[PDB]
């Protein structure tokens, strides 16, 4: 559930610490990304709830990085 | 350094699996964020070298979620 946690992310360091998850749909939209209403709120609200760092590290998993030279 | 981790991520889900950091930057003008090249390519490669996950958990911290009811 990575998808928009990259987008939120960018959208609380752009001042907007409460981000909507239509901003999140044009962020993930300037890199060709998809967009759900359902689901999108549902890992924005982890991420509320949560520590970003926690759900992030939880909901990302070995889709973030392969073992490049390892 | 949580500031590019964001935009590295919408890159990386957008196809770019190994972004480029100017593109980090225009990820980051989509929502307003600043970026400088050496500090961004060493966050990146942080990421690069690691997995997301561990990086974003290391390098994201409180300034992730403030406790909102709790």
């Amino acid at each position: 559930a990575m998808r928009y946690v990259a987008s939120y992310l960018l959208a609380a360091l752009g001042g907007n610490s409460s981000p909507s998850a239509k901003d999140i749909k044009k962020i993930l939209d300037s890199v060709g990304i998809e967009a759900d209403d359902d689901r999108l709120n549902k890992v924005i609200s982890e991420l509320n709830g949560k520590n970003i760092e926690d759900v992030i590290a939880q909901g990302i998993g070995k889709l973030a990085s392969v073992p490049a030279g390892g």
